[PDB]
């Protein structure tokens, strides 16, 4: 069972989301990625049961990283999935924030608006270090 | 002296260049990259001193990332300038290729050709792990 899930968009995000892996593994956190950790079987049940059973959500906000979740109501974007879920099962969210730019919450399917109101943790380049040691404060 | 440089473009391989210290220094590698050793003084000279201290230079060829090169004749592009100083002093250059393009060799400065003459490591998403193997592999 992974403490950590991290969710982000293969797009923008893989490089930031691989980082955030290395790093949280480093201090001790088992963690959920995707390429390390889905393995056989259908994914659709799998991704959402790893959601469930890791009690951080890391949420890589890299820049338009939810634009696909724009008029999702069908809800079949999976970050949108992933992110729904984490709300309904009470995830502590933590997300990090990459050249996001805050959208306006009515842009969003309602399941998932709540999102934003989760305080974000801005990464910053030139002091990834300290980035990092926030991101471990705001795990549980 | 660090034995490794990474060169990379901010705008599109800051993460893969981070990504690449922090596994670099983990199997044991001293490893310049700016935002943790570019300190105090005229950044011209100290970073064309840290290129040609550093045995390795590792590239980092994120989508686009020798764009600001082409037509720098004056060598006023810091990637065009660090591969110069890299290919000049008969570095170990090793690229590493996340979405790159291949340009034909003219469009490129005379100067930095050569780059494209180096064999270069492809990022696999997928197979992370193994990139990096082939990475510390690749350096001396
Ligand atoms: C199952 N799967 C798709 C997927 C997995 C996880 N997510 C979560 O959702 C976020 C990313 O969302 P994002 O929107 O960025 O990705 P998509 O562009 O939607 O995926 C579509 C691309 O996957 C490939 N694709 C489709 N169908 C399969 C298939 N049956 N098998 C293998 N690849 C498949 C196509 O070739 C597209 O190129 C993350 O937080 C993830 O946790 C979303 C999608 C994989 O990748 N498995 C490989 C690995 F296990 F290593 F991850
Ligand atoms: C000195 N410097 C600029 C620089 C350093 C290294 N490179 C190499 O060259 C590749 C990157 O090339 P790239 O084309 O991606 O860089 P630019 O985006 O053009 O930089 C332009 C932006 O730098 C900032 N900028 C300008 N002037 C200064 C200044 N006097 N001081 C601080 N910031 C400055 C503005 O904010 C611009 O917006 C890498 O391989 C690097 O090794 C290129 C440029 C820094 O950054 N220092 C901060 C740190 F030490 F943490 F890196």
């Amino acid at each position: 069972t992974p403490d950590v899930f991290i969710s982000y968009r293969r797009n923008s995000g893989s490089q930031l989301a691989s980082l955030l892996k290395v790093h949280l593994q480093l201090h001790g956190f088992s963690v959920f990625i995707d390429v390390e950790k889905l393995e056989a079987g259908k994914f659709e049940d799998k991704l959402i049961q790893s959601v469930m059973g890791a009690r951080n959500f890391v949420l890589v906000l890299s820049p338009g990283a939810l634009d696909k979740c724009m008029q999702d109501h069908d809800c079949k974007d999976w970050v949108h999935k992933e992110i729904v879920t984490a709300l309904s099962c009470g995830k502590n969210i933590v997300p990090i924030i990459d050249g996001f730019e805050w959208p306006e919450p009515q842009v969003l399917p309602e399941d998932m608006q709540a999102v934003l109101t989760f305080n974000g943790i801005k990464w910053s380049h030139e002091y990834q270090e300290a980035t990092i040691e926030k991101i471990i404060r705001f795990l549980q």
